[PDB]
């Protein structure tokens, strides 16, 4: 069906939970666009360029992933990427309720973009980019939760 | 029973979800005070005066609605408006849990002010003022979710 | 106003949580119909005649409560009773989810019947007729959760 | 791709919510197996032969749907059918919790079967086969929630 | 300290999730009573004598565990056993809601019994005795979720 | 078992809900460290020194409580305090979901630190330090929710 899926988010930084979801998406769809939202208003730890480079390196082993950045309305960027599948990761109820609101909003903005929720391994079901950054800024060991390239970049960013 | 109900919130800006709730309240109670909290600390998109004017225009077709602004403790403002009914809208679990805490707190502050939860149409069960503003600031079409006067005011506010 | 409200359920048996909710309803509506479903509850410990007599005695002090048995679809009975307000009690998240489904269904069946959710005192926010029956059947003290007449009828029921 | 997806359940009876989910699945996968469990549902109102015939007629317009009965563990049937995608529908939080448990269990049983959660239209986000049956058995109108053939079979079933 | 803790349930059958919770309890309290309810579970697959023998063998390596059958209200048995700590396991939101209701009820029945909630490993955070039984009865592999003796008894039970 | 428990948080300011939890912990464990996180990035109302002094005065009647401040990773501070028990308070689902993520993270950081959740009285099940501060800054009466010393300090802080 030459299916194109988009997996959007801030990925600040991309975690093993995100790698898990994008890997599951590549096994299901022909082409996956991992889309990184700039979102400067949220004051990200890494620049958009840094996040794109980290995600490209962390997904280099998957042949059907394309990493790109965007500052647009996500649904407009998905239409412009010719995506018909919108990948979401399902971890907690609080995330699920907010994802339900976003999916109904995205369906009003682009009805042909089908929201699909994938479930990560139990190993990453309790992690987030925010939680990993919080632990790391207090010098806690987060090597288990991030791709090697990302872990070294996070340590460097926090070292000033 | 000459019942007076208060429907408080930031209404920044008032949405079709809020119009739905206030319409249901006017069919049940003799007089409904739609109470707009100034809350400058939360940095609202619209000034309190702008929110009051938008809500007055959006509820002008309902004869038993009175739009007012407040900066007081909500329960003190409700007592001062002679309200005995406190209208809340019920959409998601995250909102419900926080509304439960506020209702127990409001009952300690003013036990005769009865919290009543009304449920909006399925059409507005996944929207919020925050979500509409987020979509609009990324140029997404939010005409369906707001009264006409509000939609034009929101576009003007974002146009700088 | 001259609002007619209906508060339906199995009330098997009526608890202090139900008395709390029906009391709050009588403070805001002119007439409250406490509607007892003829259908068996998940138990069903008390017969309809027992449930009606217990509810009548336990609400006798409330001048604007009418206790009535019904066997139809609740909305069909609410319609024939000219009720325009449907009282529901909200204790927790599990309650909320199921009550939201029922409220959207009741609105489809009878749109002129408005669902209103009231919150009981913290005192009764963790009880149900089911829990009370399980504890009492297993020789636990439930005196605090019931009107005196219900406590007497429950002891009589468990003795035989 | 040539992806084979399975959408299992009791479908007792198949509703407009199930038609919505199976339609979305046919738009993203080459072949969709709508798998009907031989096991009784919490009711079980319609026999397996009735459930299959109703689902076949209600999905006849979808060229890539195959309606099939099964009695094994769902994952055992998905495995023998060479399905690599497992379609689930997500309506609310109560659904989510139980579906998460089942998805982790299905991944343990058949890791090559990827669980995918789709969201139905807001129109069907508050219905289930169970709720439809309870309303219809109690003389309530459920026409809007069902395909025409199912509505006809349900009236015939309740008449006898 | 000399704290006596009680960990009650049907344990039909005892799983690796229950072993995980009882092990954590033995690491913090001097004596742990693993209390098996004589009452049938939603199934009830194993008889009380089978449930006790299985739990005894599966906890034999833990020196401070005492496996005991009971038929009374749990709090009545905890009281007579001089337990001051009541062990509960928390896996998900559905568990949490019901456990909160039970904990407030147990505190009313026996205030000197303190409810303590422990979290199992992520490995067992999505299993229950009910789910294990449904999968095994339908010819699914549940070996990973059970102690070896329980796995052997379950195969023997399903064979006849 | 000479058990040492740590009860960490921002306690900005310590409430009657926190006093309830720490009192339950002192009845179960030999020594309880009430650990106050500095967290200057969150812009606390009270300085770390003020929070420590308020908590010491509010827990002076409990002989086995030690109040200390920390700016470290919480798990490292717990190891350095020789704690093997981590006290958490369980009020709402939103808190529970976040507490589940923190407990799995804390278990990866310090597996021998056992997270234990205690449930406060129904009286404090709907309060938080944030909610009390919000009500107080709008001049609402919060005397019921705080120890006397804390209430007077909060009034003084808000009086400028
Ligand atoms: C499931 O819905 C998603 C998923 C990921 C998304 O990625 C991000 C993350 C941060 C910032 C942005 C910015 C650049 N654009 C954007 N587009 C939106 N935004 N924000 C909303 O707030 C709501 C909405 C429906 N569409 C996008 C956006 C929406
Ligand atoms: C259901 O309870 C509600 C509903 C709507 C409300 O409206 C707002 C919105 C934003 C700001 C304010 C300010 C001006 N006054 C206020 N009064 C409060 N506030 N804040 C709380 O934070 C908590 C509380 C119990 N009472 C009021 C307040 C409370
Ligand atoms: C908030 O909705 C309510 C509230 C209380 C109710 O009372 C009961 C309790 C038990 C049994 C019945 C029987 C006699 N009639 C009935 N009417 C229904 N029923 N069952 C459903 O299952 C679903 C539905 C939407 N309407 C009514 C019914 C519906
Ligand atoms: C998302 O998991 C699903 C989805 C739909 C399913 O369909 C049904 C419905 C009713 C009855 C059955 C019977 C025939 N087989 C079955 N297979 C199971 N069963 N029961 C469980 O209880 C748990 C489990 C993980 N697998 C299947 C089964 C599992
Ligand atoms: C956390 O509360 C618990 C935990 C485990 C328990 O174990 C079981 C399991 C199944 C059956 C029973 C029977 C024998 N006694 C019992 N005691 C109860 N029961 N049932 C209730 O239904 C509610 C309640 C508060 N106390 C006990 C009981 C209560
Ligand atoms: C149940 O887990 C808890 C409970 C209370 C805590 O106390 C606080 C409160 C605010 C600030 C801090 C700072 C000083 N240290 C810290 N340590 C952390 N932090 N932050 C996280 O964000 C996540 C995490 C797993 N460990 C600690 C921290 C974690």
């Amino acid at each position: 069906m030459q299916k194109r899926a988009i997996y959007p988010g801030t990925f600040d930084p991309i975690t093993n939970g995100h790698i898990d979801i994008v890997t599951r998406a590549t096994q299901m769809f022909d082409h996956v666009i991992l889309a990184i939202a700039a979102s400067p208003s949220k004051k990200p730890m890494f620049t958009l360029e840094e996040r794109v480079a980290l995600a490209q390196q962390a997904t280099a082993h998957l042949g059907n992933v394309e990493v790109v950045g965007f500052s647009d309305l996500m649904a407009n960027f998905a239409r412009n990427q010719h995506a018909t599948v919108l990948i979401r990761g399902l971890r907690a109820v609080a995330d699920f309720e907010y994802e339900m609101q976003l999916a109904h909003m995205n369906r009003h903005l682009m009805p042909e973009l089908e929201s699909v929720f994938l479930m990560p391994s139990k190993e990453w079901s309790f992690i987030s980019s925010s939680l990993v950054k919080e632990v790391a800024r207090h010098q806690g060991d987060v090597t288990h939760f991030l791709p090697e390239n990302v872990h070294q970049a996070l340590m460097a960013k926090l070292a000033v």
